[PDB]
């Protein structure tokens, strides 16, 4: 079995998750919707690729039974494929806030210095959002099912990530431990208490390993923990790749919300991050 | 061939049609849409259930599927939109009548009376020209209205039958003219001048058909069209009734619609009067 310490480590993460993860997206409201030189062109062509991968239809089920459905353009002359970016900005921003709240209720994270709390959330925010998104991914229909909202589409790393993680059929406890391990990465830019963070991450990984030994049948889940650790490594790479895409798009066509600007780097740490700081302070 | 006077007549109507019928609906704007989120009344709404498509000038597509009837109130979701579209069509019809010499010479009160009586009908006639019978959808530029046995609903049957006749533009516009100059609309004073005008349009229609449609597919075409116009008059009455029932339970009509659908003429129709006095 798990040590008492480990079971309560899990209890605390699971309670943090249930307090701060709106799984039906009921409180996602007031979001925007798609409306109803040589160097510059070199920037644009890189951005066109970046936005292609980024293609979903959007579905909108009302209470009455009505359904609105949005289908994105094909890429033409220019702007029309920035159509979804305001909506996406709002969805991510909503998801980030939940992730910030998640971090805050965790004693282990609270005790860290505010500046490290900021650095860790800057470093992991995208990864935890994707981990949460995976839990509402339906691999049969290639659809993220977010309450009344749906996003519908394997070489794109992000998409293959979600099919792959979904195949592992993780438990809630394993997802939330994944979130902890990603959140407490000692090797994020700007982290100071490297030693403390590392020991905390190791605690979580050990806890995750132990959970798997104890709760899943023997030889068949022999390597599950290492597979999960491999997924985290792949997610970390997707994070970096995705940040660079977002920064290129932002550069030519600004879309990021204030909070997103703080996270992606768009004086001091707390001063470059007044919103994040506020959100952590309350 | 046609007399000179008839050629001229058709030319004026066709010119009028072209000037006042935006077939790409490019200037239909600022309409309401369903939010993103009694027994007789429910029967009405259900017969004429459509899904709505809007294509962006960029390639994008929004599609809206209506709720199944599960109780009430959700069955009214498309009404504000339908009212905006009908109001846009009616204004085009008003412009159409305005540019016709034979109409603008009538007393302002008859102009009002004829338009009250015919607007719905002319609107359906224009809608039929953008009706796709294969797909069951009215194709209005970037907007589309797709039907969700159905011929049982007189409105739907009308559009299918009329589409089947494969009329020319000339024939649609002569139908519009005949419907417009109905001497027996309520409140019409110069019923005699109107009747003579209607008779000349009907004669021109019959002559046009004889000078242009030899094929046995078109035998009796003129008489079918006139029969269709009588049927359209009956649908008009029916649909006006449906609308009052629905407006009673649940208001949705625009101010211009409330004017057209009733019930000193100029005083009770301030918007019409205004549009008629305005230059075309
Ligand atoms: O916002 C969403 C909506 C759906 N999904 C998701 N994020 O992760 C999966 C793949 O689809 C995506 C579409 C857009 C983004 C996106 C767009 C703009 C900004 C951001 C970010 F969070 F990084 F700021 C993320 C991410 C993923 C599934």
């Amino acid at each position: 079995g798990l040590t008492e310490e480990q079971r309560m480590m899990i209890r605390e993460l699971m309670d943090a998750q249930m307090k701060t993860f709106d799984t039906t997206f009921s409180h996602f409201k007031n979001f925007r919707l798609p409306g109803v030189s040589r160097e510059e062109a070199a920037k644009w062509s890189q951005v066109r690729k970046d936005l292609c991968s980024l293609k979903v239809s959007l579905q909108l089920r009302g209470e009455d039974g009505s359904v609105w459905n949005y289908k994105p353009p094909a890429d033409s002359g220019g702007k029309e494929i920035f159509s979804l970016l305001p909506h996406m900005a709002d969805m991510s921003t909503y998801m980030f806030k939940g992730i910030i709240s998640f971090a805050k209720v965790i004693s282990y994270f609270r005790d860290l210095p505010i500046e490290d709390q900021i650095s860790l959330l800057k470093g992991a925010a995208f990864e935890l959002c994707q981990l949460r998104f995976n839990t509402v991914f339906n691999a049969e229909t290639g659809t993220w099912e977010c309450g009344r909202l749906s996003y519908c589409l394997l070489l794109e790393p992000m998409l293959k990530f979600h099919y792959m993680l979904k195949k592992l059929q993780l438990h809630e406890e394993e997802y939330v431990l994944m979130q902890a391990i990603s959140l407490f990465s000692p090797d994020r830019p700007g982290v100071l208490q490297h030693r403390v963070v590392d020991q905390l991450q190791e605690q979580f990984a050990i806890t995750l390993k132990s959970y798997i030994e104890c709760n899943r049948p023997q030889p068949a889940h022999r390597f599950l923990f290492l597979k999960i650790m491999a997924m985290l490594t792949e997610l970390r790479s997707i994070n970096a790749q995705h940040t660079q895409r977002l920064l290129r798009i932002q550069d030519i066509h600004p879309f990021a919300t204030p909070l997103m600007q703080e996270l992606f780097g768009i004086s001091s740490l707390t001063e470059r991050h007044k919103i994040l700081h506020r959100l952590l302070q309350e």
